[PDB]
């Protein structure tokens, strides 16, 4: 457990608030471990597993 973030499928992209304050938002592929969900589906930022976060 980290952070609560939520990404899109319309755009296959991820995007939670940070400490900074700046919204970042990433895309990612259709490969392993890279996949996107519903924004409250299980999207999360995660680096424990080399995981992206997208869901």
């Amino acid at each position: 457990a980290k952070y609560t973030g939520k990404c899109t499928k319309s755009k296959n992209e991820c995007k939670y608030k940070n400490s900074a304050g700046k919204d970042t938002f990433i895309k990612c592929p259709k490969f392993d471990n890279k996949k996107c969900t519903k924004d409250n589906n299980k999207c999360t930022v995660d680096t424990y597993n080399n995981a992206v976060d997208c869901d």
